[PDB]
């Protein structure tokens, strides 16, 4: 049959930086150009997830990260740049002929740290609050997954039944914050980056506050296209 | 600020329906051809969660049933067909410059429709398993969202953190069964068209068969290019 080998075994990288893994068939995989390679993600204790088939062609819901590349018997899959949920196994398969055959597999893992844990980003939002006019409330959100360094922490507000509403952002990594305008006096956010949280200061508060926050991290390294990670956003309610 | 617009406030629509909505921009959004507009689904209780980025991308995990569209400032977000786990409120963020305005959303429910049947495509296996050396063990796979009368139903092994070993194929529409040589004697595919689920069997098991299966449609009317679908594997183990 025709036997992949993959190499590395064990690949690490630096966040937001380029992956480079190759599948090495024995025989010529390639059949009248298009390459009958395949390669799969696979999540820890998950089933594998189809990124890209036929050697370069990305799988639906695949961003163009993932580049597929190779001609006869010699394949590589890049991602670049690398984002936190991007730990996992990296298989290539090949359907040219059976045995249908799959490789030995690249773990790859982000130089982040950790012999424990496999990305899984999440944010915790403080508890629900209950606060009175004039009140102030500083809301906490604590990442996992992903250093607070590597992007901006966003705070989002949504009052019941209402559009979401930015509020500002922070740059963990040297301080810098900024607002939309009617929130500059009145919102005041800041970061411990010893902590990895992020916090969210209102102050004097009014029952036009009485709304349900979240923070997102969105930026540079971690979600730079959007917000795909929010937190589970933290209730306060004023009631006079 | 770039004010967005949804409409309309709120839509119902038939299962299996064609939806669309808008988010119309005061100002355009665009830069070098790029729409940086995203839609966010939300449900009661929960957060944001991102679909589509930049007018047109499909996040990774969401079901292409939903498509983004639109240049400058006009913007549609279209779901086709409607599937009842749609009921929510959408969406539409600019991230063009700060502040990072969102729309009004808009709130889409199913009406009294006739009419539905739409279920993805989905693998369920069997439990996990714990035997003894020398017993044989069957496992299950479940089908539903696709008859697996029109394709080979496929089983791939993965022991104890290693890589992935396809075992064999089955033809549900006339039993005919396709094994790796080595694994002749020792398994067994087999599969009722009516039931619709195949199933795998390993007899006079050992330590080396302790490990997780998984059963794949793979070919002709469900994923004739690679292997898209898995099940979620079931875990099989052996002491005594």
């Amino acid at each position: 049959d025709i036997v992949l080998t993959q190499s590395p075994a064990s690949l690490a990288v630096s966040l937001g930086q380029r992956a480079t893994m190759s599948c090495r068939a024995g025989e010529s995989v390639d059949i009248f150009g298009v390459g009958f390679l395949h390669w799969y993600q696979q999540k820890p204790g998950q089933p594998p997830k189809l990124l890209i088939y036929r050697a370069s062609n990305l799988e639906s819901g695949i961003p163009v990260r993932f580049s597929g590349t190779g001609s006869r018997t010699d394949f590589t899959l890049i991602i670049d740049p690398v984002e936190a949920d991007d730990v996992a196994t990296y298989y290539c398969q090949q359907t040219n002929e059976d045995p249908y055959t799959f490789g030995g597999g690249t773990k790859l893992e982000i130089k982040g740290g950790g012999s424990g844990g496999g990305g899984e980003v999440q944010l915790q939002q403080s508890g629900a609050e209950l606060v009175e006019p004039g009140a102030s409330v500083k809301l906490s959100c604590t990442a996992s997954g992903f250093n607070i360094k590597d992007t901006y922490m966003h705070w989002v507000k949504q009052r019941p039944e209402q559009g979401l509403e930015w509020i500002g952002r922070i740059d963990p990594a040297n301080g810098n914050s900024k607002y939309v305008p009617k929130f500059q006096g009145k919102a005041t956010i800041t970061a411990d980056t010893s902590s990895n949280t992020a916090y969210l200061q209102l102050t004097s508060l009014t029952s036009e506050d009485t709304a349900v926050y979240y923070c997102a991290p969105f930026g540079y390294y971690v979600s730079d296209y959007a917000m795909a990670y929010w937190g589970q956003g933290t209730s306060v309610t004023v009631s006079s």
